[PDB]
């Protein structure tokens, strides 16, 4: 069975402690739950179960995917829960969404990502008692998200191995964040990117705030500010904080269902789901991972990287973006043209569910018959998801 | 195309700050890995993927489930990740990995569970800053792990709605503890729990130390020391420790590959997965999600209740057990021949593969034809898994 | 023998998190030993002995009163200690600094306070183990500076004892602030708080900032606050004194000893008294502690031309006022703490050079400086002018 | 006014995490403080004042030292203050309470000394926030009681400096030590320490347990046993754990009066306080402390050292203490004849009154007219007083 994404909705990507510096990631959830069932015609006592992504749920309490479910008006009788590919998951809770109807086990899914990285809490193990001497309290998101647990230093650090074996300069990783900068501002500007944003009230005490803007897109970029930041991981480095993607929170989903479903329905669906593929890689260079992850899903797909008309290839860092581009040859003009996750934010557990959103409501824009989304994954991996319209 | 479990291996289960105290859930993950490819006559270089359930992840770094297979010796080329969803995620990743294979985009899968909740950190969000007075650090085990995110209190909670609306007096819990106590004490000395679990080698400075036997199982528990014990919740209830399953530690998997691939190795699979089933309830009867779970995996399967030989029902709560038999009815003298979780343990996100684990090897060395799996979930769920014998 | 003060300093009062926000309570004590000593020119090398009071010195090394005297230029042939007496600690020092040269152990002392509340930690014992459970991290600025450890409740619901006792409306305790913030928002105009002050530099990474003027003084306070402590209660944010970082010192000497070094000194110390309280009504501790320090001086209380009581609430102040009936006009005539701050180790030493360099602007006879201490105690000094 | 120490009283030393592992400091405290007043026939209501040394009181409440005298039964019109001298404030303490006395401003002063190193919890600045990264939960009693202000080592390393200043070799400090314990152990037997020593009672849940005797007396300690131990500072040093004093918590005070005072109630006075005295040295070598304030303290008894009869100087170290000896040349057989910290225990905010009421009991025992005791202290301090027999 061709499965289906009858529609799609993300949230505004909120700064590191900004808008969203006290909402639960759940409660982004939920709210990307009941815009995706809204936006189809589909009522939330259909939906089967939801599927999203996560890295750091800490804290959250019980299976924070059955919170948002249930926040959204999913009935007690559908099934929730998390998976955590780091910031693959919102991407793969898709192609996991798309397994579920494809084996018969299910009609409905909503699938995505939904990441809080402020809403992250330090943790230290202490049951065993500290009998002497100080001890460390761990940032999970550092530790949990950020860190590479067979090498132990930073997803910066892994940019560097790729910017030094591509041999990337400081200048071109600077023009391509530069870029990706100006791409977003002048999507945002042009309201490009109305239709996948969903409006979250962020429910205050002094007062509700309505966020339905990316708050990390600056205006007015320039590349002498970029060159002028210091390395943020190698102190002779090249990595620094303006070429790579920040810390964000935000969430993001599709719905999905039988193309025969979608007909009964009378949905137009935003793309049809026609591969996806998943492939491991040095976790030294995991940056790389989108390149034979790409090609796997293109190869299952039937498809030539020709064929592709539009492209969202994540952003994780300038350095490791030019390589999968350089590498793939693709034209980079049809890669991420509203900007990236360099501009846009990086919320881990939700990206690969964002730019997917980005992905399909540009095809749906200009028009585009053949699509791809990729993303790099901590640990060595990638993932990819080849979409076709109807 | 027809999924068999080729291997399956399990790890003692340990007991709360016992055995395994100080051992990361991905270093059980890893033994249990190599394990299932030992048994299987499978090198470590054929693995497509790893998918490990796990509850509680805080603190052990990025993507435990990458970290077993790393250490376990899969390749970098080959992927894994985690998935949540409570205590059925060692039995969902076994249905997940099968889908993997169903749907051609894997072909050797190892699937299981893995949980330490003695490592389980305190936390607390610290972001902000706490400019004045006390905060709680919270235990990540109760809030993440054994807390109603609706209700707000703790399973043991909900074993009291379901004793309450069954009523199941403390006389009948306690008989039903005790029955689980002396069938697991008998299947212990009989040796019945050797061929599934695999030694554990607790790597230490003041020499090594081999676990190989499930460290909660009690010998001679009587029945007056279960009555003289309080409520453990309510202080008016029935839900004692005795008549609970306690906290534990342990991991769990299997190895899934077609039946045309087994038949090509000459492996005599353990079981073929004729169907699954995962089914919602009230989050405040939370422990009868096995029946409307199992219902749906026995219909999906073409099975009636009476066709069962072997029936692995996860022991919760005794309330919660004793009303899962008798709602569904099937021959109490089937399920949980060797004892369950009561007498066990329970490591929430292994205890779907753990029972799985119990399930087939019992299954083989009587030769019972048909078998069925299932444990309650948090939230108000459940989930089954029906196996056929080769 | 007779000992005088030679000098008296102290810094500026930050505001919690304010200024002080990040600087070690012995960075403030270090500079105001240094400035004692050059205000009395008397070299470092001479202090035999730094007593210096602090109620919350969790996480800041060992013996901070050592690391203050060191890092001011007091050799190590010196030796120094703290102490904790609460909210008198400031005060004390100065007496058992009075007692280490009145027994002959020693002949300059330099003795005071410093608190940074803003620095104090969160805590939790965690040597044994939390198995399974929350647990509390203990603020140790409330838990060890501002609760009452016999009943449990905050120093705000002692001081709704001491209002409900003697029967002070919310009005009059408010019209007392607002008194406090005239007279301390006039002072500070008037300059009158630059002698006893000596700046402090917050070395800072993007530029050093010096800090020399009181920053909790509040600019126009009128006579609509909710009450912090007692839902239904009158104590309240505005009529109590509030959370501050300071310190303060003096130095102590032979009247024979100033005179030997052509010294004038700020005061001389003729008595000193401590006495204890029910700890429900704390606050009221000043009212036995000023009797009996006055009783050993052989003054009557009219007899006091200048007089310092600490106000840690509206209502403990004026309950001290009405029972020991002195003239009201001479009782913290450039404000109280109510307006100044009150950083706890450091505020028995700060209310001593408010009355020391009053007594000297205005000549001044005889002084006395009072304050309340937590778990029902009180201190209390005589100072006479010479 | 000529001061005389009424009474003395001193708990069980009891050793790290071990008998008062969960007993807070002023518990300790108000039991000596109800012994020293039973002990001489006074009555709580005509204490003046209560004067108790205390190092580590965080996380205790409000002013511990006004805990420990209200527990006591010392009526509200009293006053209490702790101070912190280090490692010497048990003994100062003892000094300050005795001015309170000559000065004409007391009449009656318990002094002395609380310590709860087990208590001691760990802390960390959180008001402004911790944005992003780790951060250390620091240990109390190691940051405040154990580690130099100025040059960040723990003060076995100042020992380390000290043993290389007197050349003092490995085996003389192990000697030095076996003696230290072969002393305590034989004073412990004969019973020397239960006229000092107050029981205590451990109030708990599943029963009360009496505490009187010192826990951490080895038995048998021999050089063989001292020379396997490896150094615990220095990798290449001289001191070990067996050489230098331990982690302990106990208390320790005395009732100050003058001496016209005790002959009016028929009091016998267990000592005159004739001097005291304290100075300050290097804070490298600390350890030397006790040599200047001892010559002091003499100087202004006007007594030389050979009047001593009897001698308590404090073993931080083996090597700090041997120094001592070596400097001022007094009799070695009558310095510690029931030992010392290295075997009883050093609670630091209490071993300046502990060594103390050793001293007054056996100067009692034997007769001994003349008596010193003295300790070294952190930062570069040392303490001492002269006590005569009446
Ligand atoms: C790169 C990173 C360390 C930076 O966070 P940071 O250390 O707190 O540094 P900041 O974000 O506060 O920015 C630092 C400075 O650069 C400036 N700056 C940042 N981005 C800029 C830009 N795009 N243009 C111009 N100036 C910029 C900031 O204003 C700031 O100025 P300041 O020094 O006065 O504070 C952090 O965002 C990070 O870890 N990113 C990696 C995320 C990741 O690995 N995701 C997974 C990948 S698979
Ligand atoms: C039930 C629970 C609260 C127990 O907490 P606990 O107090 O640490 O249990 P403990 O065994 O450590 O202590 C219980 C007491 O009863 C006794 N006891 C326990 N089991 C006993 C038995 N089977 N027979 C006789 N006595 C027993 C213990 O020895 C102890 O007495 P003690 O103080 O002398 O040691 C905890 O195990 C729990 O939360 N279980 C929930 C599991 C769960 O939610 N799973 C997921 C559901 S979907
Ligand atoms: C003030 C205190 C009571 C806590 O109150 P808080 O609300 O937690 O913190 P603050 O009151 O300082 O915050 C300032 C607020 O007061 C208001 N406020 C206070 N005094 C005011 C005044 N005199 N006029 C106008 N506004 C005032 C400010 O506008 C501000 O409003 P906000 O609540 O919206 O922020 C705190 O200072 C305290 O605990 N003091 C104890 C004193 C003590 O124990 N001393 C020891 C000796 S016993
Ligand atoms: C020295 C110090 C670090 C101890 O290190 P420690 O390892 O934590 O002490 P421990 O008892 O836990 O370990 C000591 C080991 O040697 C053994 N040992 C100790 N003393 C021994 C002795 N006297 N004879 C024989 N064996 C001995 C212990 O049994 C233990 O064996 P283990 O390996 O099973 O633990 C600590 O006691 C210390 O810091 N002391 C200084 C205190 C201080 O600074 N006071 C201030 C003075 S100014
Ligand atoms: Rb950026
Ligand atoms: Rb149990
Ligand atoms: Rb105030
Ligand atoms: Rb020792």
């Amino acid at each position: 069975p061709s499965i289906v994404i009858a529609s799609a909705a993300r949230t505004a990507v909120g700064s590191f402690n900004g808008a969203f510096a006290n909402t639960p990631a759940h409660e982004l959830g939920a709210t990307v739950i009941s815009a995706v069932l809204e936006r189809a015609g589909v009522a939330a006592g259909e939906v089967n179960e939801v599927i999203l992504g996560q890295v750091l749920p800490a804290g959250e309490g019980q299976n924070p995917a059955r919170q948002a479910a249930m926040k959204a008006g999913v009935p007690q009788e559908a099934t929730a829960w998390g998976m955590n590919q780091l910031c693959g998951s919102g991407l793969r809770a898709v192609a996991l969404g798309m397994q579920q109807i494809a084996t018969g086990d299910a009609s409905i899914i909503v699938a995505g990502g939904m990441e809080s990285m402020s809403m992250a809490p330090h943790c230290a193990h202490l049951r065993g008692g500290v009998k002497m001497g100080d001890f460390k309290m761990i940032d999970t998101m550092i530790k949990d998200g950020l860190t590479d647990a067979f090498y132990g230093y930073h997803m910066g650090t892994t940019a560097e191995n790729v910017a030094k074996q591509w041999q990337l300069s400081r200048d071109e990783q600077d023009a391509f964040a530069v870029a990706s900068y100006n791409k977003a501002e002048a999507a945002q500007k042009d309201g490009r990117f109305k239709d996948e944003i969903v409006p979250f009230i962020v429910k205050g005490r002094k007062g509700d705030i309505t966020v339905d803007a990316d708050e990390e897109i600056r205006h007015g970029a320039t590349l002498d500010s970029m060159a002028k930041l210091r390395p943020a991981f190698d102190k002779e480095g090249t990595v620094t904080a303006g070429n790579a993607s920040g810390l964000n929170d935000g969430a993001a989903a599709a719905l999905l269902m039988s193309e025969a479903e979608a007909s009964r329905r009378g949905i137009q669906p935003l793309g049809r789901i026609v591969s996806w593929a998943t492939v491991g890689v040095d976790p030294k260079v995991m940056g790389t991972g989108p390149i034979p992850a790409s090609r796997k899903a293109l190869e299952r797909a039937g498809w030539k990287i020709g064929d592709l008309d539009l492209v969202e290839a994540n952003e994780a860092f300038a350095a490791q973006a030019c390589a999968v581009n350089k590498d793939l040859g693709w034209d980079p003009s049809i890669v991420n043209v509203n900007g990236g996750a360099i501009a846009i934010g990086h919320p881990i557990g939700a990206s690969g569910a964002r730019i997917l959103n980005t992905l399909l409501f540009e095809m749906k824009r200009r028009g585009a018959r053949k699509g791809l989304a990729t993303l790099c994954i901590g640990g060595g991996m990638g993932v990819a998801m080849c979409i076709e319209s109807l």
